[PDB]
């Protein structure tokens, strides 16, 4: 019984496990319950704090993955399998994980809290790309990651109802943040220094905690990787949530709110997942059925309204995108695209793809998009058309919403740092045409290249170390730059005036200005006016 | 006769003419100036199509320029070279239908290709007698036979009551057509070849050339065409019959007339010419720039349909066309109407002034289309930079009115089978009197095409002189063969045809030809494809 692996938290005692990291051991406490299992009558309901337990709780293995749709697009393909559940599915899934250096930190260490992505319909804190041992061992960080309900279980809502109020998956996240405040000191973490970081829907989640008052006292800084609370897919109005929920109910034979929800609660979990995707209003990509809802509660107004009118002084934020945000979503629904060929498309296929990629666009807006993205020197060139299709999806869903958030936060007094991640992993299994896809900067931030057995190059290992440094320096001080390192160059804050951001790749930081400025003016200023 | 120069006496359909021997830097040239080609369109002939000139007896003196067609005179900058070089340099009169001919001296031995110049001036001004249109250099150096005619402008040439008998519209275009017929019948007497006639013109002149290309009866009067900074399609070169009627009747009211067409026109004909000129600008529907009151009207006659419809569905095989723009088409128009601009300061404007400028420069734009323009032209890295805003205002005006209409025309002509050559003129005359911020303004390539730099007394640089000669070569080679390239000289890079596929065009400046691709392709897609669809 190694005393370093024995911790007492408010609920009782835990036993962690010593894990081996390339440069030394780390302590891991996996599968710690932070809420009462949200099963039976608790389905769709806000999470309740976990009741205390007797004895020593075994926290040596990852707990179950929240019930969710499983990808079958490319069966057995590492590219899609690396994101699939790697533990049993269960509605009993509200657990969190803590990695700490071994022996545990002598003095209070800044805490990083990871919130995974997966379109609000999938994901798990147990995936290998979210392994916190490297950041714990190399940077001496205390890293926490929690499971939160996704799909219908975490976001199906009948606004105004008592039994399915919406946003419970965000409340799962909040409860875990509350747990860190109350317990992290026992692991040597500093509850006075908590940094949230997440990617895609995880980044959007982080943004929603920034925009929801009760969450604000639970953290101090934030990192939003390729996702934002504002934008076309991260939220739905109360009316559209209600619509989707009642339509899903009908598809599974159900049934007044109470009765509808009571009947939904009797349905096996897989039945809900089976009809999840049938409620979207149009054929599309980068759109998800059950996501956070503007309820007038967790979200007092639309993210747009809240970022425009919020005061963000005393908040530091790191935001960024990867070089090809859209490619990944194309094989998932646009005729002509595949991971197995060059995906050279026709102009006809391009016009078709735009309707799918910008599903809420009127015919006129769609033509505006086509005309803005067509390269008039080579209007028929398949290579340009394929790349332009990717750019349209990535700009509309991630890049422009990120530029928008970055600008409003800076204007509203926040300290902001922005980046574009441009390195494609040597180990990437998707075709070259997809470039640096959505989600592929994560393995570098978590430091996986430091694992010899993974076969990353020596340069990639040096690169990962650089990133871990930027992220942990940011967690420690709200500034990603090295406090004792001259000869850099420096990563300057992003401002509405100069709009500076940096490129993250194998070469030294390079400062650029204007994040897709002309194109985002099109998405952020003109298309809306084409109301 | 008997005692004068035997080499200056010529006979044309209407009678005998006596020209004058003019000195050109490299030798003498023959000039026949002020040849009448129509009956004076005065009195009951005002607003009416021109009638052929009745024969005269004796020898008509053709040694001096004739009157300039009655027109508005520019006062923006009194005594300023920049605006004065374009103002009438002979007496204003409604009796102004005369043309001029320059030919080598002695006259050419064998039939020489003819160049016919059609001046610009927004269809409300201009004259074939201006110094920048002097044909002596092209005549002397390239051995060209050059012809230029006066045509009615403003109300006299374009006021119309569509359908009426007394003001059918487009009579200024009919004045030009009559001069083209005069050339067919008479140019051989000067040594010119009626089988080889090339029309060239700038701004409204270029638009005019384009309308002759789109009008059947004019097609048999020429073989090749050059359109410099102007097109028949576009936002300012034509108005619908309804808009012409509206403007004509509003003008009639402003001068106290008259009801029915006959009476209204009969009353307008009693008005002093100056009163019509004094009110012509008062009929435009919005505060604007690059918009002219009385211009060609889509009458269903001279213009069977809109130039747009005609270029989209026309067959242009066997047509060779040279087309181009200068580097800063819009700058000239900003000092004539956009608050914040002046020829006397750097015209650094505010974002507010830019937004107001856009409404004036794109007068037909709805609020939404105007915002689309502002968003497209704003540099989002430096949205408040005054230098960028000033330059973007210029580009907005130039692209909307000249550059994109030219891109559109070049593309449809090529697709419809025409052989097209395209250029962008980028050299600013060392003698330019406009401020530097204006760059290479609309109209400032003309003095080079005509070879004025060859005149020692004008103070152009030695490089400008060689440059002028190159341009004259391109234009006359094109007139001679339908190809600007020198049949010999394989050395100099070649000027390739413009095609929808490659979209090639060349840069004309002091350096050797450089081929570029896509004439403002991205921006012109906005003006030519998107703005129209924003038709709702
Ligand atoms: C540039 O000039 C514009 C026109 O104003 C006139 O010309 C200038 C040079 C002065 O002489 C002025 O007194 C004249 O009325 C102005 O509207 C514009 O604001 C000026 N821009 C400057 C100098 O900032
Ligand atoms: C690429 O693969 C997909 C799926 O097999 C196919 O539909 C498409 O036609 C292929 N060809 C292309 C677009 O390059």
């Amino acid at each position: 019984e190694d005393p370093q692996l024995l911790v007492r938290v408010r609920g009782g005692q835990l036993r962690g496990i010593r894990l081996k990291a390339p440069g030394g051991p780390v302590s891991a406490f996996l599968g710690i319950p932070f809420a009462e299992p949200p099963v039976g009558s608790r389905r769709f309901m806000p999470p309740e704090p976990k009741r205390p337990w007797s004895g020593v709780l075994d926290a040596t293995t990852f707990q179950n993955v929240c019930y969710q749709y499983v990808d079958t697009l490319y069966p057995g393909f590492e590219g899609t399998e690396m994101w699939n559940p790697n533990r049993e599915l269960s509605e009993d899934c509200l657990y969190l994980n803590v990695w700490t250096p071994y022996p545990r930190p002598a003095s209070p260490t800044p805490v990083l809290i990871w919130i995974y992505g997966g379109g609000f319909y999938s994901g798990a804190a147990s995936l290998d790309v979210y392994d916190g041992r490297f950041l714990a061992q190399v940077e001496g960080a205390v890293l926490v990651s929690m499971n939160y309900r996704v799909g219908t279980f975490g976001f199906l809502a009948l606004p105004g109802s008592r039994e399915a109020p919406g946003n419970v998956g965000l409340l799962d996240q909040r409860l875990a943040l509350q747990w860190v405040q109350e317990n992290i000191a026992a692991f040597g973490g500093d509850p006075m220094s908590v940094t949230l970081f997440g990617e895609s829907a995880g980044a959007a989640s982080v943004g929603m905690h920034i925009l929801s008052l009760p969450s604000r006292s639970l953290f101090h800084r934030a990192v939003l990787q390729s996702g934002t609370p504002n934008g076309p897919w991260a939220t739905v109005s109360a009316g559209e949530a209600r619509r989707r929920a009642t339509l899903l109910a009908r598809l599974v034979g159900c049934p007044n709110d109470t009765e509808l929800i009571a009947c939904l609660r009797t349905r096996p979990a897989q039945d809900l997942v089976d009809h999840e995707w049938h409620v979207l209003p149009q054929e599309s990509i980068f759109r998800f059925s059950f996501v956070p809802v503007v309820d007038g509660d967790f979200l007092s107004d639309t993210p747009e309204a809240l970022i425009n009118t919020g005061d963000f002084q005393d908040l530091q934020v790191l935001v960024g995108v990867v070089k090809d945000e859209g490619s990944y979503f194309l094989v998932y629904g646009v005729p002509g695209f595949s991971k197995d060929n060059e995906s050279l498309i026709s102009r006809a296929q391009f016009l078709a793809g735009v309707r799918i990629g910008v599903p809420q666009a009127s015919d006129l807006a769609a033509e505006a998009v086509v005309l803005h993205y067509t390269d008039w020197l080579h209007p028929e060139d398949p290579t340009h058309l394929r790349d332009a299709m990717s750019a349209v999806v990535g700009d509309h869903n991630v890049v422009c919403p990120v530029a928008q958030l970055a600008g409003r936060l800076a204007a509203q007094g926040a300290r902001v740092y922005a980046y574009i991640f441009e390195h494609r992993a040597s180990t990437l299994t998707w075709p070259l045409w997809m470039g640096v896809p959505h989600g592929y900067e994560i393995e570098f931030i978590f430091g996986l290249p430091l694992d010899p057995s993974l076969n990353y190059t020596t340069e990639e290992r040096i690169f990962a170390q650089r990133l871990m440094k930027y992220w942990t320096n940011f967690a420690r001080t709200g500034d990603p730059n090295d406090p004792r390192d001259s000869k850099s160059p420096q990563w300057p804050p992003y401002t509405t005036a100069a709009q500076q951001y940096v490129s993250l790749n194998l070469k030294p930081l390079e400062v650029r200005r204007g994040l897709r400025a002309q194109t985002c003016a099109f998405w952020n200023r003109f298309l809306p006016k084409l109301l």
